[PDB]
């Protein structure tokens, strides 16, 4: 029914990508001594695949490291192991139905390995929500976002996180019937990937198949000074629209 | 020795990033007959990581996949598996000190696993043999080419392929001791890290510490257009360069 029980406390319930996150892991031993191989964080999130018009979602792991080496823990025995690690700037932004976990894997040699679930929110980097309030002024409204099966880009992670926006204004409503963004955070800037009327034309994920009749696809790089600088932001990215009219 | 034998053929030996490898994996059973779990192929290579000015190298695996499943082979019986793989786009081309290996990894239940070492040339792709081309047209001259260990840029891969360029007339001379570009290859078009005298200053790998001072990268995207009109990109990549003549 259960001995050793393990618990992550992370200091914070907030953070976006690139900023460092610092816990513990705390850890009570149970009746009778049990021998740990170690203590592994994991953040995972989980990502769409669309296979014969039905959703398929896929655990993925976002970034995992050993927070501690093996031990023996003996009875009632309270330990705590201290861990930082930065959030990688891919990580996905919680908003719409992507939640992002930082999972506990304490293993047990013989042994029934015991875990721990705490879930994170992930705020919008401040480039990115440069970028998003942006478009929202141009117009538009975020309708949704999620991790979609992305192979196409050949990214570090399986997915990439889809902004879905709808045209709020008469002139973007004739433009288009709705928007995507793709954010791609690099420490010198930001990448974006740009698309219109994926969910008309009834496209679900980033596949190879989607631009090999000769569609292409609009990508743009934005360094820092420019996401920093509001304005021209703006006007660069309505100038980045207007090529759909 | 009467033992279990795998030799992997590739139908050609060079390829570019994109291209389809095809080739087949022959085995032979040997005296005995035995249980194989497994035949996995995998594309590496090796990246450079720099401690305390000691070159360290070490391996990588840049795709990896299942040949075949579990079957039993019989004494000296043959048995040959086809297959299929596509090139990642972030395979380093094969120039300077780089190599790029398929690995062939039959995995025998006890057992003693058997193996096999293809070597592959791998050609700059076009856009980046535009890039190369237009580059020493300028005034360079391709100098050095290595993976380097790279975990600033947070890609797929844990390194880069830096190319190191030497200036070969005055005005290039008098900007820099040399140049550095990494090539990111993608679908659509190609992106560029440009980076000067990185010798110089003795700097090696990509690294938070070495862009957390208020150093500064210049990175451009170009599109396949671009990529493919030679005049327009070499006028483009003497202006990028400008900004370091100061
Ligand atoms: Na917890
Ligand atoms: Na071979």
């Amino acid at each position: 029914i259960g001995a050793a029980k393990v618990d992550t406390i992370l200091e914070k319930d907030a953070y976006f990508p690139g900023e460092e996150v610092q816990g513990t892991v705390h850890v009570k031993g149970g009746k009778i001594a049990q021998d740990i191989r170690y203590i592994d964080l994991q953040l995972s999130t989980r990502y769409v695949i669309v296979k014969d018009d039905e959703e398929h979602r896929k655990y993925a792991t976002i970034h995992s490291f050993r927070v501690t080496g093996s031990f023996t823990i003996q009875p009632g025995e309270e330990h705590q192991f201290p861990f930082t690690f930065t959030l990688p700037l891919d990580t996905p932004i919680t908003v719409g139905k992507v939640e992002v976990a930082v999972v506990t894997d304490l293993d047990i040699q013989g042994g029934i390995d015991k875990s721990d679930h705490d879930r994170i929110f992930v705020e919008a980097h401040p480039w990115i929500e440069n970028v998003l309030e942006a478009i929202e002024n141009l117009g538009f409204r975020l309708n949704e976002a999620d991790c979609e099966q992305a192979p196409y880009f050949q990214r570090r992670l399986p997915f990439v996180q889809e902004f879905e926006f709808v045209p709020t204004s008469g002139y973007y409503r004739q433009m288009l019937d709705e928007l995507e963004l793709i954010f791609l955070l690099d420490e010198d800037g930001l990448e974006i990937i740009f698309e219109v009327d994926r969910r008309a034309r009834g496209l679900r994920g980033w596949l190879e198949e989607m631009y090999n009749d000769g569609e292409q696809l609009v990508r743009v790089r934005f360094s820092q000074s420019e996401l920093e600088d509001t304005e021209e932001l703006e006007e660069v990215l309505e100038e980045i629209l207007d090529q759909y009219a």
